[PDB]
């Protein structure tokens, strides 16, 4: 067997928040919501790797980039677009990039483009607006008796968080909040607020992860957010057998609500949320008339409920699989 | 006076023709319609020309990227946004990226963001079938089109002959004109039977049909009036407060530098090379506001400018929405 075609989803890197906590004086060495220095080094390490795997070992692309062999589409944020472009220059670094005349670069120090198209920012493929998700929150989830239980448990905190932080705490999606503010404090070595014990700033972490994790524990919450993404890589693979698409690649650079969507779409719904720069690969593999699909996250195979042993299954497998859940939802 | 802000329009660089001609043997290097390494060096070299300018020069903006300082948004093509990328490698280049103090990239590339349109805006780029649309109604039965397609009627038998490619009006000449323009700027021979005098005709006939498209007011308003508010609210917004970017970059086509000439009312003579570029600069003194109009390296005198090219901002915004009433 060898690997023909690959499909890709990131979450961008550490950015700035665009929350703030009140009795702080956090300041982030960027604007709010942008991709921080050390999210552009994430990304770029992960293009690294990338190369060493989809280049080096398995040969599925070459050293220097084919013009129209990958295909990369981003929501419309900064954060996105910045992220798949430290990306590439990690899977195709400084001194690759293109030539003219005798050998001179075309660009200083060899950078190689690679085109990145971006949805509209109304575009619901990649992530969800946040009006209308926080709508499918609302209707689907703040509710569900996994939330009540969940905030009934960590309601006696409330009162003390607020006071503490100053932020409105009245519910997990408050924590939530909070929550993203703390990992990237601490991401970033600050102090904890005033009064804030590192025990509570744990708990707060905590709950944040798990919010984000049960929140795509349904699938339908995941279908109805990701079921379009997820079948769109599905015809990917398709399309490079049936010889209508000659990419070897195609990227969706987006976020961690859209690793949760897909992986939730597919029925293998993440325990945890996504790091940054947390990645997700559909892989396609063909022996002579026989083709198989592997499905790989943050370095591991995951085994999708139709796959054999060896964690695959048959492209065709993959198909009727989607076609039902399709028609299930 | 200081320089405060100023909104951009590029043409992309060299790319591979989507035509080709049937009786030539033409490779390109790339994919049909891609940029070309040519095309990525003429970006990157228009990069390092305007940072010795904006940032050398007039110190509107830093050496080192300042995040939310430049908007750049690309019509829905490869070679669009593959030369805003070119030309933003020249205007910070490597070795100025950000630091964690080694480098967050490496050799310190700087990451600068760059949306896209969708490929169904009209914006930047008119959609081709809407273009020719355009052009079937205002500029094919126009006087000027048929006179000048009388005058060069005599050879489309023999180019066509010798091209293999239709050629039965001016629109087919336009077609393997850009193409001869590719093949010479490549160093490929002439096609077998094709005279030098007859490819500069083509090329020549090529950038006259060009321009001419745009010379009306009211073709260059219905393909370019959007684009061509667009960028006199940016320099509005950059007085108002409304907006804190430095710099707006449209990347676009030689079609987006032709209607946004022609909606000013300053219509280009001969059709933009690859990499040409025009700069709106808005400049302050007290309370006092002023703007200039660059095109490929000089000041464009509008009617309603000065004998320094320049006029109010007030002026300008009077100017646009005159243009606007018209139609």
């Amino acid at each position: 067997s060898k690997l023909i075609f690959v499909s890709m989803i990131t979450r961008h890197g550490d950015r700035a928040p665009f929350a703030n906590i009140e009795n702080a004086n956090y300041s982030w060495g960027t604007e709010l919501s942008e991709l921080t220095p050390i999210g552009m080094n994430q990304e770029y390490n992960l293009g690294l790797q990338l190369r060493k795997r989809y280049i080096d070992k398995f040969g599925l692309l070459p050293e220097h980039y084919v013009d129209q062999s990958i295909y990369v589409l981003s929501s419309h944020t900064n954060r996105t677009v910045v992220s798949a472009q430290s990306l590439l220059m990690g899977l195709y670094p400084a001194g690759t990039g293109p030539l003219i005349g005798d050998g001179d670069p075309a660009i200083k120090d060899r950078f190689q483009p690679i085109p990145i198209m971006t949805l509209s920012a109304d575009s619901r493929l990649i992530q969800f607006p946040y009006e209308q998700y926080l709508a499918v929150l609302k209707k689907y989830v703040y509710n569900s008796p996994e939330w009540q239980n969940k905030t009934k448990e960590a309601a006696p905190n409330f009162a003390k968080w607020q006071q503490i932080l100053g932020n409105r705490i009245s519910g997990l999606n408050d924590v939530i909040t909070v929550g993203d503010v703390l990992i990237v404090a601490q991401a970033h070595g600050k102090p904890l607020p005033k009064g804030l014990s590192q025990e509570d700033a744990d708990q707060i972490i905590a709950l944040t992860d798990w919010g984000l994790a049960q929140q795509f524990k349904s699938q339908k919450v995941s279908y109805i957010m990701g079921g379009k993404l997820t079948n769109r890589m599905i015809e990917d693979l398709n399309n490079a057998v049936n010889g209508k698409s000659k990419y070897k690649m195609t990227y969706y650079s987006g976020h961690d609500l859209t690793l949760l969507e897909v992986m939730g779409t597919l029925g293998v719904p993440l325990d945890t949320a996504p790091g940054y720069a947390s990645n997700l690969e559909m892989e396609l593999y063909k022996d002579g008339d026989i083709y198989t699909v592997k499905l790989r996250y943050n370095g591991k195979y995951v085994k999708l409920p139709i796959m054999d042993k060896n964690n695959s299954c048959s492209l065709d497998a993959l198909n009727k699989y989607m076609q039902s859940i399709n028609e299930k939802f």
